[PDB]
């Protein structure tokens, strides 16, 4: 209904609806972003711009240098990390190895950490002013394109908010039904939160695989989250800002990133702030969190 009655945040066909005729096929986006789009088998990286839901590619650059293949997992084994991410500004390195300036990945992201992976300086940089050799090896898995184009490629990115998405090999894209239900289940998982459903909340959460830090239990999570929930308080939680991203992975998932503004509120303890849920979708269609800021 256009009327968005109470309850429609959880129902896929609000979404649906809302979503339209955009094309949500790098992300669904409540802000103008851009997105840097590399394919690390056919070495092209490209920036699109999301306004509203119309794509522009406004760079494209083949023949790209990025470090190995297969998904980093450490720091020194030089791949270059599969998933999505985001880019800092524009800064010099102070080492012309990395050409005229360079930009950050925030390589190792929430999920990243959780799974214990290591390693960092994952950079969109440029080839040695030297004019020396580069390639998959001796980019230390950072992405590399010609010095010529990066120029263009600040000037495209300059002042955005700028997200990074690196696929292995297969073209990863979301898709409309995923994105409904993902939001959905959001938003469902928010009023199961707010009125400290803990069987309902805790069921939004991979049990296998949910983590907030390196090797805790499961267990650990829910009987903390059981007592904490038992004071059954009145709250009030506000979602806004809502980015959800396709998440490439060789995990042979169908995986989310679902960034949004979160708004807290009770009577004694308030806070708002950036979350975000790293999630997959299950076998059935259902948000299944893996980890959560």
């Amino acid at each position: 209904s256009g009327l968005v009655p109470r309850g429609s945040h959880m129902q896929k066909d609000f979404w649906l609806s809302e979503i339209g005729d955009k094309n949500i096929s790098l992300g669904y986006y409540d802000d103008n972003v851009a997105i840097v789009l590399t394919n690390k088998t056919d070495k092209i990286l490209r920036v699109y711009s999301y306004e509203d839901g119309k794509i522009r590619k406004d760079f494209e650059q083949k023949e790209i240098i990025t470090g190995l293949m297969g998904d980093k997992k450490i720091e020194g084994d030089l791949k270059t990390p599969v998933g999505f991410y985001e880019l800092g500004r524009k800064f010099n390195p102070g080492d012309p190895y990395y050409g005229p300036f360079a930009f950050a990945t925030t390589y190792p992201n929430l999920l990243d950490k959780v799974q214990g992976k290591t390693g960092g300086g994952i950079w969109i940089h440029g080839y040695p002013l030297d004019g020396s050799r580069l390639d998959e090896f001796k980019t230390r898995g950072c992405i590399a394109l010609f010095n010529n184009n990066l120029e263009k490629f600040a000037q495209v990115v300059q002042d955005k908010k700028v997200f990074v998405m690196t696929e292995e090999k297969e073209k990863i894209r979301a898709k409309k039904d995923q994105i409904a239900s993902l939001l959905a289940d959001l938003f469902t998982w928010k009023l199961a939160w707010t009125n400290s459903d803990t069987n309902t909340y805790l069921s939004f959460y991979d049990e296998q695989e949910f983590k907030r830090f390196d090797k805790m239990k499961f267990e650990q999570f829910a009987s903390m989250k059981k007592s904490i929930f038992s004071r059954k308080e009145d709250k009030k939680i506000k979602f806004s800002d809502i980015n959800i991203s396709p998440y490439p992975n060789l995990e042979n998932e169908t995986m989310y990133r679902i960034s949004f503004y979160e708004d807290y509120y009770t009577k004694n303890y308030q806070f708002r702030g950036d979350a975000i849920l790293y999630v997959k979708i299950d076998s059935k269609g259902k948000m299944k969190i893996l980890a959560e800021q």
